């Protein structure tokens, strides 16, 4: 078997159960391609109400988080048995905020070396439990997660399943991160490996499953120019032991974007595209594509953009963000349409050639203001508005004028 | 020696001189295919220095004018010596306003038969000037077209040319009109002839040549408009109903028609004058034909019938402008389209199940098309989907991007007069 099949034979025989409504917090089952072995689908869901509930301890590792440390440990502690945060010897409160009004939070120690593995490893061997679950200070571990830890964490050893495990990251942004690897199994396998952008890796080197799961944690400045400082120190680190890597070039030209040295990000990110081809953790291949065709966009080079948009759209097909750079381009290729059209019209007003209509021109003058206004072209529009020559066509434009100076306002009086 | 050249001996030689002067007040003049007999070029410009400079009178028909008929009498009572007024017995004052300030401008009457040509005889006949010219009490005689007319009236007796005599007149809308008509010589050869669009004709119903002068004259409305053309369009009907298939009055009847919101109809009548233009002699209306037809289609978002009467404006008058706004305005909605299309073509996608890399919330394809929508000023929509995005940042510079235009038309509106 396989546990899609499980999860389908458990849905019209036992939607019932516990161990149905237990794997239902797993996201990802489609996924899982390892034969999990059963004889009897009727003992099953009788022998996971007789299954043991795990411990699940909660990592925090923190350096300066004074303004954040608060709001964090109040989203988690009540949901675990062991909070373990780990000041890197703060020099603010922090450390004290946490001593007074969360007095079971254990509060450890640890000089930071440069390595957010070797932290985060550090909460590994202090910690008791037989599961971790680590969270970051700025974050935020939503209230619709009651309970549902641990009946994760109970499947998985009713299975026993060997995974790393993600819920769902909301950025401040909406945008919804999903390969988290932020809980996993305290059983020896398994420990954070990088000096940055760590994530676990079991021991033998690895890459576990992931099971998405169905929690979710939420955000909680222009300090990322401080933070992005700090980290690309490191990648460009881990970069140099490594320098043909696909991720390790993609994050270094990622940072390197961050801190506006776009030209330079933009050539590590051709680099990492060249070697995702032949290269097994294929993870954040899409990550280059989708930035390397904004950074192209950005910089108006359509001919680049377009070869590397072939790329993502053979690369990953059912990705959204084709049809979102070819629109790009298409309403590039309109505005240039509307230009070369404004520019015919002016040549044609600068013949000898007559108009039986109106001999001054002046309705021309109406699709000039028009298809200007519409290009944004204010300077031009506020120009082509004073060559009108005639009261009531001047009556006319100030009336539309203002109409539309009145529906801006109104849809700009209802957002913010 | 035909006229033209000898214009081009006068600007290359004879430049200062009198005959130059009042010549190049007409503008119609290569136009003019007449030959002349000169003597010499010197002949020629002496004896116009010993010729003569005719009398004008000006002519005006009047029914209840009170509120016009003051700044109009103004504009002429210091330009023509002698002017006659034809009152068709106006119920309101108007006659009394000619009586005080302008106690030398003989009011004459006559009964109100339908029949523009005939009040403008009763005018001619009354003039004892050598040329006349008309005016209307809507109009102002141009300040700048001082002591001018005569000029005009010299050079066209000293080569004494038959012809009418056109003034530009402007439109409320600034349009100048050069068809006008409306100076000639009172020699018994040239009459209005027709109930009602009357023009001056010669005796075998020809048409007089018409010399284009350079002479300005201007306007004072609101929507007397209606009632004007309520009552020309009953004498214009008339005249039609006389020769049914006659494009210049199929073109009269449907622009009435038009300026009494009638249209549906007023189409229908183009439609038939430009069919029977085609072949017909004076073909002077033929443009004003399709232009109105073609504006009119646009009007009714009719592109397929505008397209094939713009090619037919197109092979007539080639050199004329308004080909090109036309073709301009559906290259415009063309464009329009294709926005739209797109708009919907990105609705469509960001419904499926596919996923985005670089937001998940797909709001940067919500930005795309809150920027089409803001190009197509289709605002409603604009409002929608500017509620659904929850990165706060855009929501800042969608409210930092709509402050901008609003800025900018709020500045432009102030600027313009
Ligand atoms: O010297 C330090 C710096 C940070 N922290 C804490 O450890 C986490 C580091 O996160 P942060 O300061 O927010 O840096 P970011 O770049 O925003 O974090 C991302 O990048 C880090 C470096 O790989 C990852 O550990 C994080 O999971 C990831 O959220 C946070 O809880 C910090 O408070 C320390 O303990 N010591
Ligand atoms: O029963 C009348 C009505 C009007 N008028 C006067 O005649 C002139 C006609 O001008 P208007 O009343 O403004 O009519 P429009 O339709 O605006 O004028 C155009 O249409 C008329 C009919 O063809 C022409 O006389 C004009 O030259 C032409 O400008 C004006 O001075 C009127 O005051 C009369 O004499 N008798």
């Amino acid at each position: 078997m396989k546990l899609s099949d499980i999860y389908l034979e458990l849905k019209k025989g036992y939607a019932d159960s516990l161990l149905y409504s237990d794997l239902s917090l797993l996201v990802n089952i489609m996924e899982y391609e390892k034969d999990i072995d059963v004889m009897s689908i009727q003992s099953l869901v009788a022998g996971y109400e007789k299954s043991d509930t795990p411990t699940i301890t909660c990592g925090i590792i923190v350096y300066n988080e004074s303004k954040r440390i608060k709001k964090c440990l109040n989203s988690v502690k009540d949901d675990f048995n062991e909070i373990i945060v780990l000041d890197s010897y703060s020099t603010d409160d922090t450390v004290d905020i946490i001593k007074c009004d969360f007095p079971d939070v254990e509060i450890k120690y640890e000089k930071w070396k440069n390595d957010f593995s070797y932290a985060r490893n550090k909460i590994i061997e202090y910690a008791t439990s037989e599961w971790i679950y680590f969270i970051d200070a700025d974050n935020l571990y939503s209230k619709e997660n009651k309970g549902k830890i641990a009946k994760v964490a109970r499947v998985l050893e009713f299975f026993s399943i060997d995974c790393v495990v993600s819920p769902y990251i909301e950025e401040y942004t909406g945008h919804l991160y999903s390969d988290t690897r932020r809980m996993f199994r305290l059983n020896g396998k398994v420990k954070f490996h990088g000096k940055v952008h760590e994530e676990p890796m079991n021991y033998n080197h690895s890459l576990p499953f992931n099971f998405i799961v169905n929690l979710k944690v939420y955000h909680n400045e222009n300090n990322i120019k401080s933070k992005t400082r700090r980290n690309i120190n490191l990648t460009e680190e881990m970069l140099r032991l490594e320098p043909e890597n696909p991720k390790w070039l993609f994050f270094f030209g990622r940072e390197l974007h961050l801190l506006d040295k776009d030209e330079e990000a933009i050539d590590y990110l051709k680099k990492s595209i060249n070697n995702y081809k032949k290269f097994n953790d294929q993870r954040h291949f899409i990550d280059a594509l989708v930035l390397l065709c904004t950074l192209l966009l950005q910089r108006n080079n359509y001919v680049d953009l377009t070869l590397y948009l072939d790329i993502l759209e053979t690369e990953y097909p059912r990705c959204v963000d084709v049809d979102y750079f070819r629109s790009a381009i298409l309403l590039v290729d309109m505005q240039n349409k509307l230009t070369s059209l404004s520019n015919m019209i002016d040549e044609a007003l600068t013949d000898e050639r007559y108009s039986a209509i109106n001999t001054t021109k002046d309705h021309f003058k109406r699709i000039l203001i028009s298809l200007n206004i519409q290009l944004e072209n204010w300077e031009r529009v506020k120009e082509i508005s004073g060559e009108i020559k005639n009261d009531n066509m001047k009556k006319e434009i100030k009336q539309y004028l203002a109409n539309s100076l009145h529906n801006i306002e109104h849809v700009l009086k209802g957002i913010e």
